[PDB]
């Protein structure tokens, strides 16, 4: 009975230890999810890059060669 | 018995609990899959950027010597 | 009574030995995300390069109006 | 006492091997969060890109268009 007790308020204790744990690894991947939103929609700076660096290429092929 | 029957009832609670965070936890790392993918998507364009920006600097470059030398 | 609580114990025992499969395959898939940073890293780089790149190009024509 | 004893017992190793899977997780997910460091940054850099190859491509259009007229 006292042993057993004992043990239950022991898991209790070892359960919630877990669970805090477990909602702190939550807590790291939010932060890292939200630092990753700014360079979700930079494709398409990327593209339109691409494309100024292509109408120069087109452009100095043109008017020279 | 009644000390043991209640905090048998607390552990079958903080169990309910821990299913919930695990499971939570699994959501919230499937959300950051996905952010990744957009990211990952980025290789072609970022290559392609590359080819044509090289393209650029060795046909300009040229220009830029041939008018200060 | 007593059987009751004999086999809410074994309920709890398998409800984690569930737990524990489940955060075992969490491990797994954290292990495969960062495997499949290396690429993205990668583009990192060529990012890096193109930009000090482009730096490097617009040094290069400020020089030659500050030379004549 | 017989049969919740030896319950216990295993429920107790469980809870143990469950502290070990969650620290297992905690190490791997500090390498991932390390891992993740060059590519929360390249926002950073795209920007400065952005600004760069803008600056280089407004010039050289120049460079260009005085060669063609002269």
């Amino acid at each position: 009975l006292k042993k057993v007790e004992d043990t239950l308020t022991m898991l209790v204790n070892a359960t919630s230890r877990q669970n805090a744990a477990i909602e702190a690894l939550e807590n790291r991947l939010s932060t890292l999810e939200s630092s990753l939103k700014p360079i979700q929609d930079m494709g398409k700076v990327i593209s339109s890059l691409n494309r100024s660096c292509a109408e120069m290429v087109a452009k100095y092929d043109l008017l020279e060669h």
